[PDB]
């Protein structure tokens, strides 16, 4: 089970022996600095998942403490951790932090540059725990990046189903988490779900519903929608001379609602010409509106093998015209890419298939790797560190400063993030929110001493993250 | 709120049960890298998914109920399996009726070879081998870890052999920095443990429990560190007292080796006028086991290195080696932890070679670049059906598409061997049976939710050896 005391970088460990003697407060601040695609702005998202799993309640005991004293004797081979420290907080509090986490709500959308979250010690004698706590929190950044990354492509498939179709209906199954088995782990697959599911409804990521559920909660019945769809293994199994048959059983086992059937197994050409478009059309055009045939290719290059599929469709089935004068296959009939999409090539295919005149209308994509594994802390420059110190009753502002990079440099002194008149977000630094020119500090109190102060429903967190589109 | 199998694969293998041909009886199905860089791969991280994830009673009455409400909702239909779940659940007390063959923890195995087959043993569960295909394709993760990070000790041994003439402490030339780097707590400890099989230097702790509690050492920790500062504990003294901070931090850490990071400000001017003159006496002084560890951070990753490499040999003792490349004295070396991936570290050592730098005089810290920047397409992990049975007739499936030959999966019962050239081989369509040359390198791991065979990290580390 989770210790605290062996959740840091090894070498937080030794850093109470490290800051000016006498230090009485460590405040320290997270934010997503300045630096094909800006991500101008982010959304603040995951943060109450990292508060509740770890470091809310008794979260240190004197089991967790003598654990942590064995491994860092070893693994040091030197006597360096702070087991005073760790008694003082189990003795003193309960094995309660204390720590004051200031934040501004999930799912709230904020321009590159300013704080998202601030960190400060309660307690005098744990100047020590904030920094040590860096390492969970700013983990925070994959919750963050697959949010912002998720509600960007959102943003591309928004202007072109509004440019070839003239509405945004049913813009939140457009992009389909196939991501569970592309990424590092069963706890990454849960994170990253919730997160492409602060702006969409389509998942195919389990995971990330129990996650939303424990920790946000919603008022709907599930967070994430499915639909029944097959695999290379439920098509391949027939034998190639009976890819039909497999078609065949599939599309009439689910009938009532729609099905995703993979093409490509041997010849994705083949299986739309003859097979979908002779052999089974019968079974195919009887469909009903709300419950299409989804072809599935998984193969080749995405653009191409996307134009190559309705235009090989188009010829075996009516393809009517729409207000924009855009090409529309019948309701009945649908795709799915879900091959080699990201954000890069998400762009490229929407592109090309507007300027080949087809509606966005046709298509959803489907995305594993480059949806939930692809992205770093890079990114967005996701950093957590040092603003403001207290050292024998004087406080000071401090920060980094890197001759070779003032991309590097970090703010100053006590942070508050507020409205400006014009509706904007500006940070101020050296304390100087406690003036409230530009009115009160959008930051909360989300942590205090062991206690998680205020909760947000994932409804709250998927209104704030909504697109401006006006 | 637990580990839940049932809620625990890709939904639309929830509906799969209802697609499979009529009576299929089993249901066959094998893991490989893929051929197209990265020749061969370290096989390392399904001993830990198999005791975490797929032993014991795994199916609940409670778990069957939980999936079945969920699912009733996620795909606003009833398309769950209730009654196969609960045939596992009557029948096996919960235990999966499967079996699964693996090639040894820490072999390394070159791309398009069977690395672990999956296959039902009870008829009724066709069905289960691919359910369980979301999480076994997750050892993706572990085995590109594993592969890179070998990769790079490639590339590290190549040159301090060059430079040296030994490989003298080549285990703590690349230290794990990606803690905050990664995606999640779960991540740090699978990623910190896949580099642990190459190397011994660790900032990641959570590896050091993984490898204790699933695979276990002789030693009593597979990984190592040393005391080392952050820019908040050098900031926090005020940027008028970097050379107080620096005083404080190696006097505490008078005995041990220490890290100190120098460029809050200027990294030049820590090095010629903190380090090289007004604290130069607290560095000259510093025992050979136990010396100061100089930390760039920002600026270009190689003209940082050399211009740093460069002020401390106008202010330290710089001799040469054995093969006539410049060393600093033992009391100092340098750190480089930023921006340092597989082709950035190559670039650095690559770099420093030219201008006659050893690279004992150098350790490398990666973050992202070593845990985070690597994809399931980076040695193309696939898991896929090779074979079934059908009306009592076992037919040889595959897949074959037109637009990419290079996703051609293979055909048949599979098997792995060593040919007498001592190269590898996968044989196809049931051929392993012929006994042509040598037995299956494939031992059974998993057997009706049963480890069979596990191995110990020592074992694994072994395994994973470079040839020289
Ligand atoms: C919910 C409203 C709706 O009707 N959504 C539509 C748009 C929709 C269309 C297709 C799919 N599923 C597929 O394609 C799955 C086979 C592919 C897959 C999954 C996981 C991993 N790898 C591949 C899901 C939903
Ligand atoms: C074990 C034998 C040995 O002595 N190994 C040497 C090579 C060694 C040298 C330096 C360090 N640690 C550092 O520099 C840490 C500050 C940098 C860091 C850590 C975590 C996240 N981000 C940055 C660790 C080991």
């Amino acid at each position: 089970e989770f210790n605290i005391l062996l959740a840091t970088d090894s070498y937080k460990v030794t850093h109470y022996k490290q800051y000016p003697p006498n230090t009485s407060k460590v405040y320290s601040y997270f934010e997503c600095r300045e630096k094909k695609v800006k991500y101008e702005e982010t959304v603040f998202y995951g943060l109450q998942y990292i508060l509740n799993k770890y470091l809310k309640g008794k979260v240190v005991t004197k089991e967790k403490i003598q654990e942590a004293k064995d491994v860092y004797k070893e693994h040091f081979q030197d006597d360096v951790f702070n087991e005073k420290g760790w008694n003082y907080i189990l003795e003193k509090y309960d094995g309660h932090l204390p720590i004051e986490i200031k934040a501004v709500p999930e799912g709230f959308v904020i321009p590159r540059g300013n704080v998202l979250f601030t960190v400060e010690n309660t307690d005098p004698e744990c100047y020590w725990l904030t920094n040590w706590i860096e390492t969970i929190l700013v983990q925070s950044w994959y919750p963050i990046t697959v949010a912002t990354n998720s509600r960007e492509q959102k943003k591309i498939l928004a202007k072109y189903l509004l440019e070839t179709s003239g509405n945004l209906d049913g813009l939140e199954y457009k992009l389909h988490d196939f991501g569970y088995r592309g990424v590092s782990s069963q706890e990454t697959a849960g994170i990253g779900a919730s997160a492409h599911l602060v702006n969409f409804k389509g998942t195919d990521t389990v995971a990330g519903l129990a996650l939303i559920k424990k920790y946000y909660g919603t008022k709907d019945p599930v967070p994430g929608y499915s639909v029944p769809a097959a695999e290379h293994s439920t098509i391949t199994a027939w034998g190639k001379d009976h890819e039909k048959d497999a078609f065949e059983h599939i599309v009439t086992q689910f009938s009532s609602v729609p099905v995703s059937v993979v093409s490509d197994s041997y010849d994705i050409y083949n299986a739309c010409e003859k097979i979908w478009g002779e052999d089974l059309r019968h079974l195919i055009v009887s469909r009903s509106t709300q419950a299409p045939l989804i072809i599935r290719p998984d193969s080749g290059n995405p653009l191409d093998t996307v134009l190559k599929v309705l235009e090989i469709l188009g010829k075996k089935f009516p393809v009517t015209e729409n207000s924009k004068g855009y090409k529309l296959l019948p309701p009945y009939l649908r795709v799915i890419q879900g091959d080699g999409v990201d954000i890069n090539t998400l762009q490229e295919i929407v592109e090309g298939m507007k300027q080949k005149m087809w509606s966005i209308e046709n298509i959803a994509f489907g995305s594993g790797g480059g949806l939930l594994q692809k992205l770093t802390r890079d990114l967005l420059n996701c950093s957590f560190k040092c603003s403001y110190v207290v050292t024998n009753g004087l406080g000071i502002n401090v920060f980094k400063d890197p001759v070779a990079d003032p991309n590097k440099r970090s703010k100053k002194g006590r942070l508050s993030l507020h409205r400006t008149p014009a509706g904007n977000f500006v940070t101020l630094e050296e304390g100087k929110g406690d003036l409230e020119e530009y009115g009160q500090d959008l930051l909360h109190t989300v942590f205090k001493n062991g206690k998680v102060t205020k909760s947000y429903s994932f409804d709250e967190i998927r209104k704030n993250a909504q697109l401006n589109i006006e």
